[PDB]
């Protein structure tokens, strides 16, 4: 019978976010909210302290919690059992952009609201995608080991060391990300551009990139869908994932799919770890079969023992592992986004007028709201 | 009074080069060009052993060395020295991009001819300089280390994370490569690309980014003559050296230079190590005023106690440095190109007809050939 509950799970960054206001989607400066939640009546409670379920910060305060707040590098699993307990639970919103966290059918059935911050980090994880092909095709892994550990062995890089120029680029998805991953490729001068997913995409954006083609390299029609999966990663030298977790697409990157792949190929994956067999991509890289980079993992925290966190192609440690911690959409610039998406989410909830954003909207009334889920 | 000798430098590769026949920039595989040296009745004498001087394998084939052949990525300084007990040399190739490891006023006192590949990687160190830029600015090196040793400190990374979007680049040098980094970079939407040479772009380049930069991000104008070398690098968030060792740009960077630019700024130099004062990008590194990042250094092979192998910002080891050794330009794709390019250059001399590519010469009949040195 106390106030209303907003309870909010971000990581934590003790003394670097104390000094470092920009670090907002952290619990120290809890994404400047906290007036607007106070202005309004409700009580904030943000902690990092999100798992041994039942047991938590986060379980603890669920029972009068109305509106969760979530993000997706450090996420609280807002499970069905979780929400059997959060009885007066209207609104999740995630400071960020991706919410397979969450259990939106379960949420659906309850009426719960379910709102993303749309677009804020699309164009900082295109340049993670980028980042992470150079990264990987270049060999900056035994490059960058070479300097560190005082050598000079030029041809165990170039070994391993391909241009991006004249290369084969495949997407499966070119949605807003997908997309910004094919527009910054195209002044690298590919060979050709391939995408996959459920439509066709636009007229105008087919001829966006046709366009670009010609000005930069001379090149047109360098884009171009394919239908079948298996046939999508048998012509590319790289694969990127930037498509959503939607049940199908459940492990759908499998040791199947890895052995159509050409020996010596890369895949990128900054969407989200489970649409990978984890395993399989492990045994993939581990026999060099393919080079493979990304932030984002199935669990998260991962597990220290994770098989990520030290793939490597039998070539070397160094060879054929780009992993990071989930970061690409919490840079400073993208943090800054966001944490005005959720204040503005927040502000059409509590003044009661919800003229939200439609596309920040991923579930609301009881059904899905999106393409991105289901 | 032997068969004339061609006597060429290049790296090693023992038994990964003789397995891969990709990797020609090697003394196993020898570019492939000793059929052609032998057909016209010349010894080849291919050797990994340049220094110690005088004692070195390269230094006792000099008094018979007719053709030099070095490769910039692990050269064989051609010194006043040497090229005095080099009677009989009439021609220097470059097995690749880069000829400031010759004394080249010294062999145009003596009718020298300097040739290189011009053009043969001028894509492949854009790359390098992009992958550098997206390393540093979004922290992949603790971003990558925090998934290698186990963790998952998201806000150490995200500290000192930040988009290339809306970032200022400025470019020493906008020739063949500078230019291509700044046609890559228009899809990355930056606020601003500025660039400083002695003579100002063509109209049409110009027009070029321009025109890329409508038509992908809707903004005009993007590029930008500054002209006071302290403005340019004050005004950036991130400069590329792309220019050459040309006697007075030798240590331009500087102490004075570095202090003038943003804490917190970014350096990247895939262009010649000797342009900076090296202890001074080290210090400016280890102060955390700056991060750097390129794969050239100013004594190659670079030695084990060189200060920009253990470069980092204050935060942490992996904070601000994304060192490379020195291979850009000899991926595979690029070696390739410059070992038909030497092919090419060695037949026009063979058959003495010296109908060289006008932009492959960098001295000929005593003078310079090109703006790229002097
Ligand atoms: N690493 C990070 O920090 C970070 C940040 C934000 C987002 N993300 C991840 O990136 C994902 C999407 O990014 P976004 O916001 O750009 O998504 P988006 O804008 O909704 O675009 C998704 C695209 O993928 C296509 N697609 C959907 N299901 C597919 C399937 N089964 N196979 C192939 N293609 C499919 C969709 O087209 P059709 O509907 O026509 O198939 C759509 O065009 C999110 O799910 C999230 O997991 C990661
Ligand atoms: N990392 C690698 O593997 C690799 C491979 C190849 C080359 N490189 C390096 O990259 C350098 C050049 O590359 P490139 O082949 O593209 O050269 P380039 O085609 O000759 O272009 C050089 C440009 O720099 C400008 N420039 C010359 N001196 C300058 C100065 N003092 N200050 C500012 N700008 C200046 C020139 O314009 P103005 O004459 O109008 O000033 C010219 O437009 C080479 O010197 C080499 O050191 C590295």
């Amino acid at each position: 019978m106390g106030k209303p509950k907003v309870l909010m799970a971000l990581y934590s960054g003790g003394k670097l976010a104390k000094e470092e206001p920009r670090l907002l989607g952290t619990v120290e400066n809890e994404l400047g909210i906290r007036k607007l939640v106070e202005e309004h009546g409700y009580e904030l409670v943000t902690t990092a302290d999100k798992d041994p379920f039942p047991s938590s910060t986060f379980d603890k305060n669920l029972p009068d919690a109305e509106i969760i707040i979530t993000t997706p590098f450090f996420p609280a699993y807002v499970t069905k059992e979780r929400i059997a307990k959060a009885p007066k639970l209207k609104l999740c919103v995630t400071a960020g952009v991706g919410s397979d966290h969450y259990d939106l059918n379960a949420l659906n059935e309850r009426g719960i609201a379910v709102l993303e911050v749309t677009g804020s980090n699309v164009q900082s994880v295109a340049e993670h995608a980028i980042m992470t092909m150079l990264i990987l095709l270049r060999n900056y892994g035994e490059g960058h080991a070479q300097a560190t550990q005082g050598t000079w062995d030029i041809a165990a890089v170039a070994r391993d060391e391909f241009d991006m120029e004249d290369r084969v680029f495949a997407t499966i998805g070119a949605g807003r990300i997908g997309y910004r991953i094919l527009e910054r490729l195209i002044a690298f001068n590919p060979k050709k551009l391939l995408y996959y997913q459920r439509n066709p995409l636009p007229e105008e954006a087919i001829n966006k990139l046709n366009a670009a083609s010609k000005l930069f390299n001379g090149v047109d029609n360098i884009i171009e869908r394919v239908e079948n999966l298996e046939d999508l990663v048998s012509q590319a030298d790289v694969v990127t994932l930037n498509c959503p977790l939607y049940e199908k697409s459940k492990g759908m990157f499998n040791k199947e799919l890895i052995s159509k792949m050409k020996k010596g190929s890369y895949v990128i994956n900054t969407a989200r770890g489970a649409l990978t067999d984890p395993q399989a991509i492990a045994d993939a890289v581990n026999s060099g079969h393919i080079a493979y980079g990304g932030d984002v993992w199935p669990v998260q925290p991962a597990p220290k023992d994770m098989p990520w966190r030290t793939m490597h192609n039998p070539y070397g440690k160094d060879y054929g592992n780009a992993m990071t911690v989930h970061v690409s959409g919490t840079s400073l610039d993208a943090q800054a986004r966001y944490a005005n998406g959720v204040k503005q989410i927040l502000t059409e909830y509590f003044d009661k007028t919800y003229k939200y954003r439609p596309q920040d909207v991923i579930c609301i009334d009881g059904h899905y709201a999106t393409t991105s889920y289901g």
